């Protein structure tokens, strides 16, 4: 049992892999039953025909990035019988909608550099082993509640999109969240309290104003780095003493309030901030009081 499409290469030393990448292919051949790894990247494929993977029920990897696939030419239920699929690469195509339904066994999903306009609420239903989701460089306007059920998700990249609203609910294991270069103008009260293990957040180049925030929005005990540069902030939003890096350059901040870092300062209460950028705002260095180091006791680099 070693049949192989003529346009592809199947190594004898590794009979469960099939290489069809970078060959000017125009369509997908039907995959042999034994295959676990298939590589179709960097061709001129335009469609994923119905039933293409139905013989290979043991597929783990599918690489389809770097083609010209459109959403109307993704076959019906084409991924449905692949109940062990772990990794799927669909970045750099011509997709306008989320493909699906997707197998509940997925661990990584790449969908960046397409033209996806929206993530419906049920688009990622049941993917409880998904650890990384790449969606940057699309035209997404909203994702709704699609992220709530992803119990294993560590990384979510939504940067360089058209987001008007932050995701309505975050999963509990999330550590990295990137949403820079979007159109966010509001963030709700206690938004990050639902993500106990969140470490890195980027929200630069959006349309944030203090009136669109709550007092405690960015006060979270888990955060290490927070990037909010080039918004339209007039005041330093309050933060937790655990925060280590804060970027606020290119805003409209017109006062230095020490109470944004520490509500009370004593021998054991103080900010652990190491890096702080406040340059490109409406304050001079003299706006920072002489006794500021009592609060910012660890600040090694402060730019104003
Ligand atoms: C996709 O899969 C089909 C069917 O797979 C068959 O059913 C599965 C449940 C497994 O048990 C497979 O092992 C099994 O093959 C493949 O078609 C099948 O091809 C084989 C040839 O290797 C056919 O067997 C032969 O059939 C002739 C005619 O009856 C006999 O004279 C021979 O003695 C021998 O038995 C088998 O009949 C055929 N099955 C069907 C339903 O047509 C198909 O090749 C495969 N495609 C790829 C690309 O892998
Ligand atoms: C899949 O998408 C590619 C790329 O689409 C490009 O990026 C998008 C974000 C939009 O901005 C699109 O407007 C943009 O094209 C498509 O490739 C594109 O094909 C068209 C023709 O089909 C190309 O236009 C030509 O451009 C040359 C100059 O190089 C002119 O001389 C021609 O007269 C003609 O106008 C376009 O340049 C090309 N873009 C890229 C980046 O290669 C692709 O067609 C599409 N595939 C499907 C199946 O929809
Ligand atoms: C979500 O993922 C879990 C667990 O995945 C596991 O953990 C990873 C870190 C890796 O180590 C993976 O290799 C590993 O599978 C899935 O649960 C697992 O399901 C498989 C069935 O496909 C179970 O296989 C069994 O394993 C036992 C040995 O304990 C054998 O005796 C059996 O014959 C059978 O092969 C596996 O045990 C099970 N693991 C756990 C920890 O539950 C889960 O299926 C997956 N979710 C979805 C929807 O696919
Ligand atoms: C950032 O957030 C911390 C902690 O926030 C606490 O936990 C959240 C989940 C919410 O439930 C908050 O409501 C809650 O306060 C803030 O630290 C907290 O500051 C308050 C002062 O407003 C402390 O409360 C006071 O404590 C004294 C002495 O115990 C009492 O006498 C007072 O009556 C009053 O209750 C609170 O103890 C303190 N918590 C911790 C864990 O340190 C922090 O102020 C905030 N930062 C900014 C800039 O707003
Ligand atoms: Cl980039
Ligand atoms: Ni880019």
């Amino acid at each position: 049992p070693r049949d192989c499409p003529q346009e592809c290469d199947c190594p004898p030393n590794f009979p469960t892999a099939m290489y069809c990448d970078n060959r000017n292919l125009k369509y997908l051949p039907f995959v042999p039953s034994r295959m676990k790894y298939v590589y179709f990247q960097n061709n001129q494929i335009t469609s994923i025909q119905e039933g293409v993977f139905d013989n290979a029920t043991g597929l783990l990897w599918i690489a389809l990035h770097g083609n010209q696939i459109t959403s109307d030419k993704v076959g019906r239920k084409v991924f449905s019988k692949l109940r062990h699929l772990e990794r799927l690469y669909l970045d750099h195509n011509n997709l306008t909608r989320m493909p699906g339904p997707l197998p509940r066994s997925l661990r990584e999903l790449h969908l960046d550099h397409n033209q996806i306009s929206r993530v419906p609420n049920n688009a990622l239903e049941g993917l409880e082993n998904l650890t990384a989701l790449y969606l940057q460089h699309n035209e997404i306007q909203e994702v709704g509640s699609s992220m709530r059920g992803l119990r294993s998700l560590i990384l979510l990249d939504l940067s360089y999109n058209h987001l008007r609203k932050v995701p309505d609910g975050l999963p509990s294991a999330l550590e990295q969240l990137y949403m820079e270069h979007n159109n966010v103008y509001t963030v709700p009260d206690s938004y990050f309290r639902g993500a106990p293990k969140l470490l890195y957040v980027r929200l630069s180049h959006n349309s944030l104003t203090n009136n669109g925030l709550a007092s405690n929005t960015f006060n979270s005990s888990s955060l290490l780095e927070l990037d909010l540069s080039y918004n339209q902030l007039q005041k330093i939003p309050p933060v937790n003493t655990n925060l280590e890096n804060l970027y606020l350059q290119g805003n409209r901040i017109n006062e230095f309030s020490i109470s944004s870092f520490c509500t009370v300062v004593d021998v054991v209460n103080f900010s652990k901030l190491q890096v702080l950028r406040l340059d490109g705002n409406e304050i001079k260095r003299s706006a920072m009081p002489a006794d500021a180091p009592l609060c910012l006791r660890l600040a090694s680099l402060i730019e104003i």
